[PDB]
């Protein structure tokens, strides 16, 4: 079934993040490029979270071809799709009205992306960073509404 | 087999009800709504019941589309489908005279819903709130007829 | 082994009886409806026995169905799936020379059907119901010819 | 293999008897049934034995149909395959001159086959029921020529 | 693989003897059979041995069909297994220069076998049975050359 | 997605390395050889190590063939694949703006490659040798920048 | 991946020797050979070892048809192997320049290939037997370069 | 735990009747047989079934011994082994007034037993033995006092 | 320790209630009669929940024997807890002040026995018996001190 | 348990026959070797089987011992056992009024055995020979007095 | 082992908390209750996590007993073992200068009983209270030095 | 029982071939002749074969010590085990008149040992050498009777 | 042994470090702990590895009873666990002239302890920090000659 999705140039995410999925996301990625450089493209999410070190995996590939991408969140959305979310084009990143986000996070490598992550999240949006870390450690489930507030999204349908 | 089913626009939902069906039915959903708008499709149900974070995962997407959707229910429809069953068009929700429904049933949103959920069903309904209370936390089975004057629903062959 | 019974429709029912089956035979009984209005169906049977829901479950499903259906027995033909025979049509059921048929049987509801279901296959011929309760309660293999009396069977080859 | 091997009307049966596969080789020979009603075909045997249910389940249904069976045996063939190969039509039934064909073999039915079963090989030849009872309670191996005098068997090669 | 392989009317026999396999082999004879008898078969052959209910469950079918049979040896000729190496046509059982052969081997009639199986194995050479007895309850390997003596082969590239 | 990617001239290489997946790509590598040996290829990678002997294995197949290849890493890159980073042409290898690397790991065998391969790395970056054992044994992840001075990589977007 | 490799005269073995694969090969040799006998065949080698049944089980194939036979070594290559390599024709025996080989490793008929297996492989190459001998109980891995002195091959790219 | 238990001269019997615990059941009775004529002893009960052949294994054991045995039941007193609640004396056969109990069940013996056992109660309990017959083969629970009126039980508590 | 369990004669009984379990209780009771039925007695609890069936094995027990029992509650009782909460001397049934509880729950069968408890807590409450079923059938979980002015309870600590 | 069985000079036997098992029996006879070979046993048996090999390792055991043995048979004796019911003294083989028992079963040898037990029984019942392989060859079940008119029994009760 | 440590009164608690392990604890406690008031027990820890609900299980029953408690800690010190840890005297609990002390985490009632735990430790810590609140849920190991000033730890070593 | 096995110097080995006995031996070989090497220790078998390579770890067992043995048979004296039949005094070698002995069967020393063997009974039977190579590479059983003429067996019973 | 290993006051530690070892070794130190604080105690290794958290969790405990502790080593002292070779008395830590000794390795938290171990050897060994931190951090298999000079021991046997 999830073959006959592709053939519209969408996708989807909700099981859970490893590295093997984490390769197969990039590969759907990639061919879909070689087919057509324009035709734009959009993505799902439904996730309970995930690693660290795939989340720039994607964000990378995400900033790099022809075309643009637009994305989609439904009902729960964790640390890691939260970041894929704000991710596409700043008009192009709907959710919907029941639906939770929520924040929250070999040792010298780490510390520089913790850092690097929250450089991008908080200038999408304006938000500083005093904002960010007492708000990035805790845990409270925000909703639709006040996320817009808080810069993740812009227009819920 | 299914292959042959989606020619002609119908779905199945008769096992129970996690995360990975879940992530099924929506794909599903999304299918067919690029296939066509002018295509109101139906849904057959046998359930035993399901979680809660799911529920309103799809009733989130029932309402958008361009699409209606009818729904039937056979033999036990439990707490889960049943709001699903009231959630169709108003005048597309039928079933069968051997049907029994019921209905009944992270810690700081989960109360937040069985409130949420309660405020729909008095719309659908009618009927007034408190009159839920003390029905949903019991258990009583109800049947085709003696269900249908809550107005769960609106026909029957 | 499949693809060319359901050209000549036709179905099997062998094996045991479970939800699992039971959402099965509902599509394939689905499968011809929308196929065509017109295409008297068949159905071969030999049966262990089987729970109490998916009884009545079908039974239902055949009369929504209006274009006909027929039945045979083979063998041992156990408590409900037997059920099934003679809810046919009353002179397309038939059975073979050699073949048993044999009859006997979340608390509230239960009690109801074990009377739904005499209520039903008493009135088939026009039995009384105490006549009933000294048969269904006990064991007692009949066959062929001796079990057409109770009513059960319209001819045979 | 088996589609090829069954396009030209030809059936295996070599491993062993249980009610699953019961239920298949009723429906090969229902399969060819509606597919032409007079393409006489043949049966292929290497058997250890079986139940005792299921013999009279293939036996009735050979009989029902319009077309006519044939019968070989290879090497061994215990009793309940030797039921079948003396059941075909009288002048089809082959063996090879290697094959060990000897027959050694709730409670209110069980009796009755055996008695049931027990009609049909002496009313097959014209033996008696005692010389039937004398060695069908014990095993002796018989062979291919010494058993065509019992009536089993009319050709050979 | 396999599709190719019966395609030239060529098969093999690999790995070990049980009843599953033996079931297979005569099915491909008799699937080749239903084609042109004019198709001239050849075998190849590398086995460890087997049992003996198979052995003579095969030269009688060998022997039976209007097309002739080659047979051709690899590696190491086990019992039974080269049993059927001089069961071919007298004037086309080949073999390789590195090729060993061995040809040592319910409780009244498997005794019979033995005798059976000698009588052929010496009346296809003229070799009497002094040479068996002598030389079939023991364990002695011959090679390719010496093995030609005996008979079993008639030529070699 | 293979047949689906690998028809556009794209390879991948995700999990980790044994010997079963080194004679997968060998094998990639050869199929793409004949059609068309005038289109350059590509190579992605995302690796956590691997062993010693297949890395010898590709990087001489790499030059024995007449087409090109170019490279890019993604994220983490591990002390094989960076060999095989530095394996393809000169400004025809890439990778991104997130990424890191790093570098370090039947007697004598083993021994010499280990000079072999620091043999090649160090002939390719304008660096001497002691340079490199110090940095091999050591464990220090390194950049994108500082990767580019130490002769690894260049032309990055 | 197999299909459209093997086309184009083409094999490999790459994990290991039992007898499974062995039968495997012998067929994928007789597949090419019966389908097109003027097919300049090649073959890939990289193996740990094996046994010593099959080595002659092959070799003695290997010059059987009319086609002719090229060998190549990548890496490592085994005892098993190493007599492979030097099957084919004198001219068409190559190698890589990172690779290696080793020339190392019921009863009276095992003791015999121990012996026929050098005498091939001297009169091969030229060498005496016993210096031939003298180093096959003797492991010492061994290069491409100095492998040329034995005879083993004829020529590296 | 019980190395003390059958010191007491006390046993309990709790899970199922086959074949393994019959044989340890007994063990239990006669190493105190060998150690008093005199010493009286008890028997608890708590049965979920029972089977048949192993039923005529106990009141055969029960009978012949010096010591004299009483019994006493406890809730559901499934089948076979409730015969032996009437085992003992006419009055050493207690109950509890929360207790229910049931009584229900080749082929030349079992058909003979079941009808020797209802010569058993051709000797306890509610004599009309044609009655005995009339009760068995039908499904209905009772309770102590309920019970009472037969004779299986003499003095409750 | 479980050995100077009981010689300290006290038990625990914290895991759940099956069949298994319950045999394992009886013994205990009674053993300590065994050694002296005049001692009181103590008995422990921290259930998660509970069955139904057995839940009548225990109770009676309670009442059959000459000592008397003490019950003392911790953490979480469930349906049946409560029952046996309710059971043994009067003024020595103690708890905690954090011990939540809670009191919930063939077909000729079970539907009697539910009955038998609501005729029961209202004599040992001292309470109404329409107002037990009332909470009985619902889900809300009664602190220690609200049960108190209940009635289960009356010397807390 | 077994061990204050074997100091009470009593055995048991009731589960199967096997190479396992009877490596134990010979040692509990013999155990009573080191012990005075005075002090009579006894020997209780209930066996659903038998094998054939095992048999002749026992029955000689008997007769080398000086101790003397009696035997007392339970329920079912399989065959093979059994035989040993006859095994002791023509007055010390007693039986109990509702145990059944019956009786049935390299090439070389295994023939020649049950000629050897056919052999004995004359000795022991007096009755003739050829009667005995005409009613041990077949099967058909025999009471206590049933055998009492033989000689396998002697003192009943 | 352990059965040694109860004679020198002591426990360890060191892998997790989960049902199983809560009920040897309580078991382990009270034993040593009457065998000495002044017993006071020591208690060591290291705990990588923990449960919620059945913490409160253990601080009930430690401050229940008529004996006294003196707690240490090892380095990892979970949510729960925190509570845990400060239950005992004002100047009974000490740790060691090497360790990490952490703090961290049914709808009416779960989300309860935090409260009851923020509730307290500012009785035992003497700081407030909703500061408590505000630092519990979010992470940052604090050490043995920093964690005095609270009042979690009344000496040191 | 296992140590009153050694207790009065007896053994068993009855099921197959294992390196362990010399470990049960050596206590009492050195511990008895510490103690009387001349009192009388036994040995005993029951077995279906063994190996060839463990059958030298005890000959020479029973020869370094002082202590004497004998040596008893039972039933299959499988293989090599046997030499050990005819490895004591030569006048304390038993058996029984129902036992179907037998005698049967790198590569530099096991071609040696074969030979080794058949160099030794001709010293302990007296026969010749070269007989014995014609008789043991055969296969044909011997009974007592037939053994004792040889020398193996010195007083039967 | 293991009870007589503790006794005199001897431990082994050989397998591995990780949580569940690491709570018997604290609790064999303290069995012992208990007796005397004045009887020495010996420790003896042999370690392939060590983990990291679980080695800061016994340092401290060896500082902090009043007793004693010498060390001995044996050949692979891993990483971590080692530490413990330098973790007693100034003048007890004896080694072998065979042994081969190494040195080696929350985010905010872990990078505290590599760098506190590296605060302590210099005060347990003597020399400066940077040497200790460099030949700590490559692999540098050292000898029991060359690593006495870094001052981990002073006496050898």
């Amino acid at each position: 079934i999830y073959s006959r999705l592709l053939k519209d140039r969408i996708i989807m995410l909700g099981s859970a993040i490893d590295d093997n999925v984490a390769n197969s996301i990039v590969s759907q990625l990639l061919f879909l490029a070689a087919e057509d450089p324009e035709k734009e493209i959009s993505l799902y999410i439904n996730s309970p979270g995930g690693s660290i070190t795939a989340g720039m995996a994607i964000y990378d590939t995400m900033q790099f071809i022809k075309p643009k991408v637009s994305t989609i969140c439904i009902g729960m959305a964790a640390s890691m799709g939260a970041f894929l979310l704000a991710a596409g084009e700043k008009g192009k990143r709907y959710a919907l009205p029941n639906s939770e986000v929520m924040i929250h996070q070999a040792a010298k490598r780490i510390l520089l992306l913790r850092d690097k992550l929250n450089k991008v999240l908080a200038e999408r949006t304006g938000q500083p960073l005093e904002v960010i870390e007492r708000d990035t450690d805790r845990d409270n489930f925000k909703s639709a509404e006040e996320a817009l507030e808080y810069g993740l999204i812009d227009k819920i349908l």
